[PDB]
């Protein structure tokens, strides 16, 4: 499958794909605004993941830091991103389908579209200005907004044990990104897509 990553925001990403212990494709790329890069997903793949990081710091070799969604400090993601980042979520080929989402559970750093290139399916956005609202005690000193679980590391947010539920910060998420998973047991959001789809995930989209 293909997945076309196409930057629109007025500030460089770079791009991430990874199914957590391996990268998609070639795992990462620089995308100065305006910049598109296709990826091949390979078919049945469970997991992956798209992510933009921000504000990046890499030597000849590829290695340096990101100041959001960094991925052990490598240009070609293997492994998934620090928080906060936005989450375009994947899993193909699942009996027929394809099944995709946004996230918000690992915060915000990106506004993101998430659409299938088939009519056969709607897309799904999360594209408000949650960084510009996002509550002090949730912002990323290096950009983002991050989820309540990564800054107080407890169950009522992080839902580790029992069954955790709505808070104050999830709702925050929520109201502004009602298509995006605000915290791990939100009522889900995924989007049934026809098996076999292409997708296009856009940062900073617009129309």
């Amino acid at each position: 499958a293909t997945f076309e990553i196409v930057n629109r925001c007025s500030y460089t990403v770079w791009a991430a794909a990874s199914k957590g212990d391996a990268a998609l494709d070639a795992g990462g790329r620089q995308l100065n605004s305006g910049e598109s890069w296709t990826i091949n997903v390979e078919p049945g793949t469970n997991g992956g993941k798209i992510w933009a990081r921000t504000d990046c710091y890499f030597d000849d070799s590829g290695s340096g830091i990101c100041k959001t969604g960094d991925c052990g400090g490598l240009l070609r993601c293997k492994r998934f991103g620090r928080p906060p980042t936005t989450l375009a979520e994947f899993s193909l080929n699942q009996y027929g389908k394809d099944y995709i989402d946004i996230s918000n559970i690992k915060g915000f750093n990106v506004p993101m579209d998430f659409s299938p290139t088939t009519r056969g399916c709607r897309g799904v956005r999360c594209a408000a200005d949650i960084v510009g609202q996002c509550p002090a005690k949730l912002k990323a000193p290096g950009g983002g907004c991050n989820d309540a679980c990564t800054v107080f590391q407890t169950s009522e947010y992080c839902c580790t044990t029992g069954k955790c539920g709505p808070t104050e910060y999830s709702r925050f998420f929520k109201r502004l990104c009602p298509d995006a998973f605000s915290y791990v047991l939100d009522k889900p959001t995924t989007v049934t897509c026809p098996g076999s789809s292409n997708y296009r995930v856009t940062f900073c989209p617009t129309a």
